């Protein structure tokens, strides 16, 4: 039997890791044993720690796997592969060594970045996608983003991110502040994120090549990008597309440009909501997800 | 008689302060006594100085008058006022203390979003305009700006320099850093800023106020924006408008979008450059300037 | 549902937050809930915290709203805006978005000065009007104020913080022993604030840009000043005003200089009393208040 | 013969010490032997330095003599004995020790405060007297000083130096911060003092006692006003005045106020200077000198 | 009613603060309410908190009232007025404002500096007077004090206070060291003093101005000596005279040279004490002190 | 030959070492081959360095001899024998080997201390004794000095080096601030010491041992008192003995007490000096030991 370890606050979640193809991946699992299966995908500067109040809400109904992505919370922090098309093979691959055939999955950030390659390219096992406040590169995140005081500071990170050595320069010292800024500036109520919740996630920042692993997603965008405009032009996603937006969210409006790319796209909007949806509003968020994944 | 010193190494050319309105100017200014004059405005990261190399090729032939904007080099730094009208009105007053009352105006980067409203405002005052590889807010500048590695290196600061407060803090102790991968990042050749430049830089960047008054005019950025739209509707720039792009610079096309806003515009491209054109190539800048200010 | 906390001490108070044209402002409300509404506004260098004395020996019979104002405690702190104008027009949405349309203002130090052009401007939402301590740019506070030693400590201050850039420079890395001396030096016994007290006006003061946001409000203080002398011509307030100030306090006298823009004053001194009144003589001013908020 | 030091750039000038009555004191002395002697008097936060460029001017005519008052440059820091009317009876005590017995007097900034009890209380001593850009306590300086911004800056520092204990918190390990700001920020042109001008007040100021005793003049003003209101009633001062102004300085009219205090005020205004006329214009200040000298 | 607060560990007795002509004094009062008052002084390094183990011992039979002087403890600490005929004057207004008229007075250390005067200037007031281990300066003080190393060390810090701006120098960074040599070497058994206790010493002895305010009574002993020479002129002292020495103590001889100075000397010596008596002997030296004031 | 190295100031005087029972003693030498001797011994905090101006005068006529006692200097630091007994027999050793048998001797300071044991043991080596501005431990230096603040600060430091261990605490990382102090405050005119004499005595004083070893010799007093009280009690010196004051110097009549340890006594005050006499008027000094030493 491998080591596991049960989550000394979600009861009846355990903590595995799994070594695929060289990279250790580290997930959380637990749930309604004979449910149907819900797969939760976290974005930066966060890991699966951002699904820990959905996940006991939808456990009495479904099982629920969330993972850290490559480069995430304690997994491994390959060199390379952080186009967004290889993290969701090696996605695919973790599932598949769980026996995880078919599922819901819902993906918050850059965790939306991975679902959308993802669906597209294992359509039979992703009966129904959640995304929630983000673009995706190259199909419905644009390739300009505004730069007028009021909204500059939602998006700022996304050009700063690419640059090459001076990210890491700058943030150096400063990484809790660099955290505590992007986590509380974006919640609609920056008390949703307690100073231990903010250690958590300065935890997995500041352990070997947090930071490298958590820019290269960001620096891996235009491959991303062209490979989700190849995906693209094979035609629309299938499978029902629920667009999770909310109304102090980073993205005006999520259901126009998916429509783009999937032939259902359902848009519901969570209120008294920042960027963080799964922190903010666990139970609004927990009940649209219970209602769609249907 | 003020007190003015005379430059260690252009020869000709004096220092000079002048309060305007509680706001003290330092000011280069030198050349041929009975010439036409130009005056030349900087932007960001730099001061007066970024003009050295330019100054004494045309001393010969105009009457140059170098300025630190309100918040560059050795002027003042006011708390607020970082519009661009109110910066152009304050250059105004300086001009007008000093007897200018008609003359070439060329201007590059910031100095450049002075510009366009100073020729908008006093157009009978310039007598022709030349803005080299930069973009005007709200009228040239675009509402969105590149992402895609490869090209959003070359504006991310903007979005950052509008957030309040980050920016100071992650500057904070590597100022140096900062400046040296702007000035050498954004030059064809980095060979193009000794370590004396960048020492002279870091000196004005550093003391009292100037990353505050830098960071300013970013802040402003949708006020002066709005004040330029305000005044593009009042019909295209009336004297003849010299774009000067670079082949390496920061702007693709500089010609095209000032087409929009100017009655004749001619073109200029300055090859082997990157953003620093007066400081990169002097000799083929100051061809074109003497040529074009006739 | 919005998310909100219990105060874990102010038993029946809730921290909440609400997003105000871009502005995320904090606040704490309680109290009996048919009861009249009292809003309650602190100044410099504190928070509602100010007033954590003062609230529960109301909330028997009043409903209690006490919010940080921009640039104060967890509010968040804007780039511009900290003329007095701006700052109670940015008050009154917040009210406005809570449905709290008619209410009782008490209003201390900095406070006072955006209660001033609140209940000029909005008349009709201000039932009766409380000041403590405090005088009112360009209608009540001198253009000059004393230097002699015995009582030049009281407001040295309030021309300090109009410099630029030196009091952050001087302030750095002596937050707490700046504060420490504000509190305990103003104070007619320094007992009053507990080292748990300076640590959380600590905390908030050491936030990102608490120490611009404080010093903004004197940095203002010219607008602040040439606004409300515009709406002191409009007539005098039309509300009943109390006058409070404290035998210890920082003004010698309240209600004289009041009597000019306000047709109903009435006077209380508060005995035993330094500047912090809602802290050292909570209540003798709840009493007040209780007689007067009728 | 006492030991004395040329001065390695004003020719002509010695370096002396002497002891009055346990005090000893530095000053230079030069020029004209047989001529007659001005004395010269400066104030914070600079020392005799602040003479060097008039004293050469005026050294072929009058024997020349500058002190470091008590607490000053290279004079000794005593614990007491700030109030103006002791300091002006020990540089009587150091003049007689040195035959000087009657002279012409120029003094600025806290030198004229020195300068002003000295000639009410030895009128015989002092053939004419020049005051510089300074008020005198309880005299001439308001007892309040204005804080709009704008003007504020030029007298924040009055009451904030009367405060016990916090200066020397802030200003500790910003010795030279505080420094620059005060000479450079005051002056017309910022160039008038060099970094080796600022090195030579920055020497004197951190040196043993060098904080102290200059705030302990400001500590000391409340003494200092009432020593100068009992003389001041005694009668006017009988010999001639110079209220010497400056067009950027920091006092708006010093004839004005001065005309109740002596019996013959003459007025001049320095064009093109700040507050420290004998550095910023030391020729057109030697002038007025020497033709009232006369 | 103003604030006070009950001490933690001393039953009956409260903490309070009463500002005199601008001075706010720390004092701590408790006792049997009707009985007569004892009023208690002490000296360097220490505070009222010298006297915590002899004030519960008194408690049943006096009215106990210990205050920090100005310059001690949590008392404010003005810019001058350490000559201590102007220190007995403002304890003198400070035991008047709480209606003690009558009283003993019992004093250690620089506590006995203050007291001659106190009972020199206010007969009436000193029912009784006792001084422990002190000399009184010009009075019982000598001129010269000793060299011997083997005693030199009782009394070497006398001079070394009276240095300008050298003490400081030295005791930067050393602040618990130099009071832990002060208190733990003087007493008879360094045990005396707990860890907390020498905590309580550092509190207050590295707070604002603590040791400019302590260095301050040895710097104007000059002028204390003076007006006891003048004051012991006007006759001796007629209140019976405690005269309390220490077998360990600093001072060999108490009652002899108090002999000069009161008609009636009473002398005691409490073995098995070094300087600090009231802590190192309580029950003992409230014996005494009981049976001399009754 | 033992290897020397001739002074690269003092031309014709060389710096040698030998060693004595051990220790090493470092010492300069030159003067005139064929002339009568002169041994130069200097104090605290100095060494022979405290002659450089002295000895040029006299090395035309006079052969001279300048060493480090044991403890200054470049010389050894034994761990004891600091009474001046065995310092004078340490001397007395190193002069024979170096065959010197009859001589003058001139002392300053603490080298007055070893001077008169040695003269009082060997009166047929010394021809001549001169002491310059000291006393002499037990018999002329009382047991008891002046603590008056005008004159505390000439002699605090003898009781304060007694006290173990505690002026280790409070010098470590402030011996140039103490050197400092030492030098340019007893000194007539404190540039008689430029920062490269004070960086040499630095030198010595932070050489290993350098604080122990003067610290001891006041530490060792009482035993160096006892000893020159029996050797008083054995006759009065019999050689010439000239007491040589400074009109600002440290002891106010040298000539009176020593005419009870000598049969013939000359006084000589040196003008315009402090306590440092060889350095503050070499030339005075130079004179008065020339007429004196024939």
């Amino acid at each position: 039997t491998p080591y596991f370890r049960e989550d000394p606050r979600l009861t009846g979640f355990r903590h595995r890791f799994d070594t695929v193809d060289g990279v250790r991946l580290h997930f959380v699992e637990g749930g309604r044993a004979d449910g149907e299966t819900i797969v939760l995908l976290a974005g930066f500067p966060e890991s699966w720690y951002a699904w820990r109040r959905v996940m006991p809400l939808l456990a009495d109904e479904f099982r629920i796997v969330a993972p850290d992505l490559p480069g995430q919370g304690d997994s491994d922090r390959p060199l390379v592969g952080y186009d967004t098309q290889t993290v969701a093979a090696t996605l695919a691959r973790l599932l598949e060594r769980q026996n995880i055939a078919r599922f819901y999955l819902a993906a918050h950030d850059v965790g939306a970045w991975v679902a959308y390659p993802f669906a597209a390219m294992y359509p039979e096992s992703v009966k129904r996608l959640a995304l929630l406040d983000a673009g995706i590169p190259g199909v419905t995140l644009p390739a300009a983003l505004p730069i007028e005081p009021g909204n500059a500071w939602r998006t700022w990170h996304f050009a700063f991110h690419t640059v090459a050595d001076l990210p890491e320069t700058l943030i150096a010292g400063k990484e809790r502040e660099y955290l505590d800024w992007f986590l509380r500036r974006k919640a609609a109520n920056p008390e949703s994120f307690s100073d231990a919740d903010v250690d958590e996630y300065l935890r997995v920042f500041t352990r070997d090549g947090g930071l490298r692993a958590g820019l290269a997603f960001y620096r891996a965008v235009s491959e991303s990008s062209a490979q989700n405009r190849k995906l693209q032009a094979l035609g629309k996603l299938k499978m029902p597309v629920l667009a999770v937006s909310a109304d102090q969210g980073s993205i005006p409006d999520m259901a126009g440009p998916l429509e783009h790319v999937a032939e259902e796209v359902t848009a519901a909007t969570i209120a008294y909501s920042g960027h963080f949806i799964p922190e903010e509003q666990p139970q609004a968020l927990a009940r649209e997800l219970r209602d769609f994944f249907r």
